[PDB]
């Protein structure tokens, strides 16, 4: 009936399993990250009616926000998108530059509708864990009897990724890049590279720091080959703030995620979703800093930077304007949005976030994270789930 969590025994060979499968960040700084000492059990109806169908519909609503924003200079201004990039973002949308993936983050409310907290539509991680490692967990768990033998999992992510790379096939090499000094980012990009290569797409990896420029600002690799298409685990808004940002206007190279996705990874998406779909069951009231609050006196509320990751610089306020929770981060100088407050559900002493995956426009799986405060932070743990009943 109700979604629940229960303890399960950790596999006695977890560390070997993680090594054999390339999961080199399952423990981070000698702290547990991958946490299979518990698991969440959903019914198929909860999956289809409360997560999958709402995710697919919310994505369509977001595409309507993109379409409205690129045609309205007041909206682009509210989103704080630099005017230099308005034309090339509008053109990116006009050409329908292809999207690969994105992840929506949800507050679970029991039998009530889930509430969308934000759309990590540019550089989401926890992909390897959601698409791959928790499926191997499911297979082992079914065999060992710690969950029902016929348990399923809301997870078609790898299949949809491979099929998308097939659709996007090109004989020109497909570059993949991330920054140095983060195993998680590299393994996210390596996982996408493996999916691409499974679809027959030749792929090459290059660190962001090793990207070069040829005469006239042409993007090149370390052997001075011209990069014509790249997936980047690097934020679009930093690309546009960089001194070389103006070179994006020429559209000489293809980017994944594409430029128009900068509208969806902007947390200004949340006020716009509320403006254009007021009262939608899966939405929270939201407004830009400086607009009249859309909650009554007394209610708690959340202030978020328009650009941030892992709860960075998020503050939850109570209705007396005291701090309920706060997270450090590198985003303190970004403009801010406000949102009505729906607490994450609490299981034991953990607060649980649902990440719901989109591949192109299709809702196709979810991964769960747990943390010790109301704001999901960098200390969070990934927890497997399964479907039964």
């Amino acid at each position: 009936h109700h979604m629940l969590r229960h303890n399960v025994p950790v596999r006695r060979d977890l560390d070997q399993i993680a090594a054999d499968n390339g999961f080199d960040f399952h423990i981070i700084d000698n702290e547990i990250y991958w946490d299979e000492s518990r698991a969440y059990r959903f019914t198929l109806r909860q999956i289809e009616e409360q997560i999958e169908k709402p995710t697919a519909e919310l994505h369509q609503m977001c595409l309507e926000v993109v379409d409205r924003a690129v045609k309205d200079e007041e909206i682009l201004t509210q989103l704080a998108i630099p005017p230099l990039y308005w034309d090339v973002i509008a053109e990116s949308w006009r050409a329908r530059d292809p999207s690969l993936y994105g992840r929506m983050d949800f507050a679970w409310c029991g039998n009530a509708p889930v509430k969308l907290l934000e759309y990590n539509a540019d550089t989401p991680t926890s992909l390897y864990e959601s698409a791959y490692f928790q499926w191997l967990w499911l297979e082992d768990a079914r065999r060992s009897g710690i969950i029902p033998r016929d348990a399923d999992q809301y997870n078609a992510i790898q299949e949809r990724l491979i099929s998308r790379f097939s659709e996007l096939y090109s004989r020109e090499p497909f570059y993949f890049c991330c920054c140095q000094d983060t195993d998680e980012d590299r393994s996210t990009v390596l996982y996408l590279q493996d999916c691409a290569q499974q679809a027959g797409q030749e792929s090459r990896f290059i660190y962001i720091e090793d990207l070069g420029l040829g005469v006239g600002g042409v993007l090149t690799d370390l052997d001075d080959n011209v990069i014509q298409r790249a997936f980047k685990l690097y934020p679009l808004e930093w690309m546009m703030r960089d001194d070389n940002g103006p070179l994006l206007r020429k559209r000489r190279e293809q980017w994944v995620e594409p430029l128009w996705k900068s509208i969806l990874s902007n947390k200004g998406l949340m006020p716009l979703l509320w403006r254009f779909f007021p009262g939608h069951p899966n939405l929270l009231a939201s407004w830009f800093d400086g607009e009249k609050p859309q909650i009554a006196a007394g209610e708690s509320y959340v202030r978020k930077p328009i650009y941030s990751r892992e709860g960075g610089n998020v503050t939850i306020f109570d209705g007396k304007n005291n701090v309920v929770d706060h997270a450090d981060g590198d985003y303190a100088d970004e403009p801010m949005i406000y949102q009505a407050f729906q607490p994450l559900p609490r299981f034991g002493d953990s607060y649980t976030l649902i990440g719901s995956w989109i591949v192109d426009d299709e809702a196709c799986g979810m991964g769960i994270r747990e943390d010790n405060t109301l704001i999901t932070k960098d200390t969070s743990r990934f927890v497997p789930h399964y479907i039964a009943g």
